[PDB]
């Protein structure tokens, strides 16, 4: 269709040879909150849409997120995503829409009824670390900065393998998403990447609940249980790793 | 050692033949919060223990739980577990210990420092539904009541297979844990058990964030990534299912 928008993210696939099982593994990160929750809090829906449509949004939140919405306390909801990050003007605008959509019409009783009848729960995605380039930043510099910012793993732990680049395209209907991935190979021991997740590093925990080494079986297991398919990126990446090592 | 206490839970392993892939599957439930968080909120630790010991407790919470503790708002912490369940006397006693341990000495700055330096995150367990028998309740009646209470699946969906009983024993050092499992076979279609999780059913969402059919590969995948090993119960259960069907 008519793409009204292009959004480009650049990421890093960092791989390791696990010496105990001779299995290739890659760093993945698990998200802290669901897309549905984020979309609801930032009002990326239509209050005029039919009931069944708005319920699908609540169905794909986690139970804990729904229990947060059930409190009607927007600031407890907001904290769940933002964690006291100073974004007051965004906050006030999103609160105003929450208030008008759900508090002023009936002091929240339609919202509670929807929240109460939503069924099931969504899933927190596993992803490859990636982000938006800063102004006049090169693609590789973005992938490396983003990797460090999310995982705390610094450049002395890996070597970039520059012959590898993987691009992925997704189409929202108006937004085009471009994801560009470089490949890095671990050259220094790092057996517990999850230990880099601490609340004293606001950029690591901002959107991440877990960092783990994942082998291809796990990548396949995860991919079949979430909407974000990781195999088209990890498969080629591991193929490249195998050729790199076999030389 | 000297067991000072015996705790007995009775559960139900409910199985199905998935007709599309001819794979045997069992209902598992994923917990909503971590053991570490529960233990911290109910003060099952020693304030006198060494730093490194109390940090291990925080390490095994999830990031979202740590961010809740970081607020210093015991009632936001309490809601995370109890969700406005009326247990005020328990609440007041646990709050008193939280206040004395962490608020009165320095208004929470040691707690925040520990919370900030904790590293990593725990994992939400997958389990077989089970609970405590009520007074003068038989073992089977408990397993069936508990199953329905947690999952919303009623007796018309399955037949008990009475020749199967599996007992498991775990030893805390003073507490003995006895888990007794019956086996049931689905006799009526139920393709999306997770749709039974809604906030209007307080007993289903009280401790559960997800209900899913799980095949043996998934059971093995999960078991290798959590402290609670499910294979000693599901393996024999699926063996029994195969013999039941082959006759
Ligand atoms: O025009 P707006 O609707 O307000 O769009 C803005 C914005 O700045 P400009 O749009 O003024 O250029 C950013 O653009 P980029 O950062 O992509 O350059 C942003 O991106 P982020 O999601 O990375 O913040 C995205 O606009 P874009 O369409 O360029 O992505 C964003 O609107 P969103 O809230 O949709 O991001
Ligand atoms: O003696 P307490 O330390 O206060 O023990 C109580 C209690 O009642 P009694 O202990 O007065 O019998 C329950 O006992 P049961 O329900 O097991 O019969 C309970 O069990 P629940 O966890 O199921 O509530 C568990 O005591 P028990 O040692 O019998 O488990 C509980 O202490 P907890 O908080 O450790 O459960």
């Amino acid at each position: 269709d008519t793409a009204m928008q292009l959004k480009t993210s650049i990421g890093l696939i960092t791989c390791r040879m696990n010496t105990q099982n001779n299995q290739i593994e890659t760093i993945l990160v698990q998200k802290r909150y669901s897309l549905a929750f984020s979309e609801f809090i930032h009002c990326h829906y239509s209050i005029n849409a039919n009931q069944g449509h708005l319920i699908k949004m609540f169905n794909n939140m986690t139970i804990n997120e729904r229990l947060l919405v059930k409190t009607l306390d927007f600031d407890r909801m907001w904290y769940h995503i933002w964690i006291e990050t100073p974004v007051y003007e965004l906050y006030h605008k999103k609160y105003q829409k929450f208030r008008k959509n759900w508090l002023l019409p009936d002091n929240g009783k339609k919202l509670i009824s929807l929240i109460n009848q939503a069924k099931g729960s969504g899933t927190l995605l596993w992803e490859i670390p990636k982000g938006k380039p800063k102004e006049d930043e090169s693609d590789l510099t973005c992938a490396i900065r983003e990797f460090e910012e999310e995982t705390g793993i610094t450049r002395e732990y890996y070597q970039i393998l520059p012959e590898f680049k993987k691009s992925m395209s997704y189409f929202d209907g108006k937004t085009e998403y471009k994801h560009i991935y470089f490949l890095a190979m671990l050259c220094k021991s790092l057996e517990e990447p999850n230990m880099n997740l601490s609340l004293q590093y606001e950029n690591r925990i901002a959107e991440i609940s877990k960092i783990s080494w994942q082998n291809m079986e796990a990548v396949r297991f995860i991919s079949k249980r979430q909407s974000f398919n990781l195999e088209p990126m990890i498969g080629p990446a591991f193929n490249f790793i195998k050729n790199y090592l076999r030389y």
